[PDB]
């Protein structure tokens, strides 16, 4: 139908916008601490601690499958990356501090995205 095409056009444009957000967010992680899933060969008991792992690569996979229906779903996954890290790692680690910095700096990008999503429909 024409409506389904229109809808898919909107989703495609959302995906274009979220891909830009994702690249902007990943820039704020230059050490690339959050680029890939935490390795179970490197952290065998990770899943005993963290029940919903997340990372930038996994987000990108869902993104390209147009699996984010709105900005809120995308933000949920971003928050998972940060919150998982701030629980698994102690306050005085380079990991915890990297999450804090990624959180604080990412806030600007996400503030704009919320307004762009709202204004452009
Ligand atoms: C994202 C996150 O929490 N981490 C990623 C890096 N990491 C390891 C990497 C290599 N070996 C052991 C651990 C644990 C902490």
């Amino acid at each position: 139908s024409m409506e389904q095409v229109a809808m898919e056009l909107r989703l495609t444009e959302l995906t274009r916008l979220l891909r830009s957000v994702l690249d902007q967010l990943q820039d704020k992680d230059p050490a690339r601490i959050f680029a890939q899933p935490v390795s179970l060969k490197e952290v065998p008991d990770y899943l005993d601690h963290i029940k919903h792992p997340m990372d930038f690569a996994t987000m990108r996979k869902r993104l390209e499958a147009q699996g984010y229906k709105n900005l809120h779903e995308f933000e949920e996954d971003f928050d998972l990356i940060i919150d998982n890290c701030m629980k698994y790692n102690a306050r005085d680690t380079v990991f915890y501090r990297a999450a804090v910095r990624l959180r604080d700096q990412g806030g600007v990008v996400l503030r704009q995205a919320r307004r762009e999503v709202d204004s452009i429909g």
